[PDB]
């Protein structure tokens, strides 16, 4: 069982520390169930984001092995370019040997410039891995470095320390009642089938059901813009002059819960979770983002959702386990 504690940065981003090389070079990376590649800034990167983040220097490692494979990945937030290399990666006290990862060359954008983390560590299926690069968890499993082919995530609230990624285990004390298992619907992302969304006996969105993904890498709850608008309406969010989707903090005490039906079990989200409160400003936890796939317009169950449900990702079984947090 590997134990990777995670930093809770303003309830928006959660990142943990990893070591790469011998002796280890330390990096912070976001633990994303929405991607599958592992990558960190390198000495080969001249970009601005690379000038205010720790850079991996392969010349300093005795266990580094180069390759001529190039890497190019585009996210909803930007792009990155680099090369693949193999080295030992320390993650959650586990020494993941002969792990392929990318050395960045370019990281264009002010988004990475600003980010508190240095790289990303993907936790989704190998099927969405750029360059076919073996993901960290697969490599742990392939070398018998973990006992069970699963990982579990506990994300804290209120900026408290305590969020964790448990590689090859479940911590029965982080949840209540029993774990409910949902079949993965499409293996790429941790994609599941969302039955409906409801407010007081009424189906406010995703009628006849839809497709959602469980993503630790996304802060809010996203859906197609058209359906998000209906929800925004139903909870009292209105667009302010500076773009924001402001809401009256009083609504928190007054609004009902939005219930997500997954495989037939009801998963309530309380106004306390879906409205964000920061010094007198309360805003919506819902966001408009058309994420057109083949099998639809995706809904992203982001940190807003995850912080309320302990989540287990099971690759043995291809299932998602959810239980209300303790």
């Amino acid at each position: 069982i590997g134990d990777e504690p995670l930093e809770n940065y303003l309830d928006t981003e959660y990142f943990g520390t990893i070591g790469i090389g011998t002796p280890a070079q330390d990096f912070t990376v976001i633990f994303d169930t929405g991607s599958s590649n592992l990558w960190v800034p390198s000495v080969y990167c001249s970009s601005l984001a690379c000038s205010d983040h720790n850079q991996f220097n392969p010349d300093d490692s005795s266990t580094f092995e180069a390759t001529s494979q190039e890497l190019s990945i585009t996210y909803g937030t930007g792009s990155m370019t680099g090369i693949l290399g193999y080295d030992t990666v320390q993650v959650g006290g586990i020494s993941d040997t002969n792990q392929i990862f990318g050395l960045s060359e370019t990281e264009p954008g002010s988004f990475l410039y600003y980010a508190p983390f240095d790289g990303i560590l993907g936790l989704a299926y190998p099927s969405i891995s750029a360059s076919g690069a073996t993901p960290v968890f697969d490599n742990l499993w392939d070398q018998g470095l973990v006992s069970q082919d699963l990982f579990s995530v506990y994300l804290s609230s209120n900026d408290d320390s305590g969020s964790v990624v448990l590689l090859g285990g479940i911590d029965s004390s982080y949840y209540t009642g029993s774990l409910n298992w949902v079949p993965v619907s499409v293996e790429g992302y941790w994609q599941i089938t969302l039955d409906s969304i409801t407010m007081d006996g009424e189906t406010i969105a995703c009628s006849g059901g839809c497709q959602a993904i469980v993503d630790t890498g996304t802060s809010l709850l996203t859906g197609p813009t058209s359906a998000i608008a209906n929800i925004q309406s139903d909870i009292g969010a209105s667009e302010n002059s500076d773009g924001e989707m402001v809401i009256s903090c009083s609504s928190i005490d007054s609004l009902p819960d939005i219930v997500f039906t997954i495989d037939g079990v009801q998963y309530p989200l309380s106004p306390s979770a879906y409205i964000l409160q920061d010094d007198d400003s309360c805003t919506s936890g819902f966001e408009g983002m058309d994420v057109p796939t083949s099998s639809g317009e995706l809904w992203i169950l982001g940190d807003v959702f995850i912080r309320q449900y302990y989540t287990v990702f099971d690759r043995a079984n291809n299932k998602v386990g959810l239980a209300p947090v303790a």
